[PDB]
């Protein structure tokens, strides 16, 4: 039985809301998931040498965001039967 | 029975809402998932040497966003039977 | 039986709300999950040498955000039968 | 039976709310989960040598955020049958 | 039977709330879970040598945030049958 | 010989101004004055010179 | 010979100004004055010079 | 020979200004004066010079 | 030969200003004066020079 | 030859200013004076020079 009223004014508002459910507001909100940020480096002689044989290798800079409902999520999987 | 009213004014508004469900608002909101950002580097002699044999190798800068419902999500998968 | 009223004014508002459920507000809120941030380095001679054989290797900078409902989540999985 | 009223004013407000449930507000709130931050380093000769054989190795800088409902979450899993 | 009233003023407010349940407010609140922060280092000769065989090794800087409902959460799991 | 490789430089920059107004009742009765109830994002960079107004929003100027 | 490799530089920068107003009743009755009830993000960078107003929002100027 | 590798530099920076106003009743009756009830984020960087106003919000100037 | 590798530098920085106002009744009756009831984040960096106002919010100036 | 590797430096920094006002009744009746009831975060860094006001909020100046 919600009721609002505003009479005999010069400016007037009358808002009436029987039921309300607000919602989510993201205002200027940031969100990082799996992020590499600002990696500086200074060197004179750099050498990277990977020697993989029948396996999984993951090197260097890397950012992985990964959702998996029904699977064996991984970043480097090696298997043998 | 929501009711609103505004009489005998010079300016007037009358809003009436029996039911409301707001929704999501993203206003100026950022979102990063699997991001590599701002990678500086200074060198004089750089050498990268990968020697892969029957395997999975993932080098260098990399950003992976990966959703997988019913599969073995990975970044480098090696397998043998 | 909510009721509001504002009479005989020069400016007037009348708000009436029988029921309310507010919602989530993210205003300028940040959120990091699995983040590598600001990695400096100074060297003269750098050498990285990986020698993987039938296994899983994960080196270098890395940021992993990983949700997994029904799977063996990992970052480096090795298996043998 | 909530009731509000404001009469014979020059400025007036009349708010009436029969029931209210506020919601969560994140205002300028930060949140880090699994973060590596600000890693400096100064060296003259750096050497990293990994020699993995049939196992799981996870080196270097790393940040892992990882939720897992029904799985053996890990960072480096090795197994044999 | 909550009731408010404000009559014969120059400025007036009348708020009436039959029931209220406030909500959580995070205002400028920070939160870290599994964080490595500010790791300095100065060296002349650095050497890291891992020799893993059929096992799990986790070295270097690392930050792990990890929730697991129904699984054997770990950081380095080794198993044999 | 300078070098800029991927460098950034922000001088006089307004960036990321969000704003929301939900169900906000508002009533104004202005008489010969200024009223400002709105967003206003202003940037400016003046190397030199004189009298460089970058924004004059919602004002009343009655000089003599 | 200088070098800038991925460097950043913010001089006079306004960044990330959020604002929300929910169900806020507001009533103003201004008479020959200034009223400001709104967001205002202003940046500025003046190397040299004179009289460089970057923003003059919602004012009343009656000089003589 | 200087070097900047991933360096940052903030000079005169306003950053991350959040604000919320929920169900806030507000009533103003201004007469020939200034009233400010709003967000205001101002940055500035002046190397040299003179009289560099960066923001003059919501004021009343009646000089003589 | 200097080096900056991942260095940071904040000079005159305002950072992270949160604010909430929930159900706050407010009533003002200003007459020829200043009233300020709002957020205000101001930064500034002036190397040299003179008379560099960075923000003059909500004031009343009646000189002679 | 200096080195900065991941160093930080805060000079004149305001950081992390939270504020909440819940159900706060407030009533003001100002007459020719100043009233300030709001947040105010101000930073400043002046190397040298003169007369560098960084913020002049909510005031009344009537000189002669």
């Amino acid at each position: 039985g919600v009721v609002a009223a505003a009479e005999k004014t010069k400016q007037g508002v009358a808002e009436a809301a029987g039921k309300t459910k607000e919602g989510v507001l993201y205002v200027g909100s940031k969100t990082k998931e799996g992020v590499v940020h600002g990696v500086a480096t200074v060197a004179e002689k750099t050498k990277e040498q990977v020697t993989n044989v029948g396996g999984a290798v993951v090197t260097g800079v890397t950012a992985v965001a990964q959702k998996t409902v029904e699977g064996a999520g991984s970043i480097a999987a090696a298997t043998g039967f």
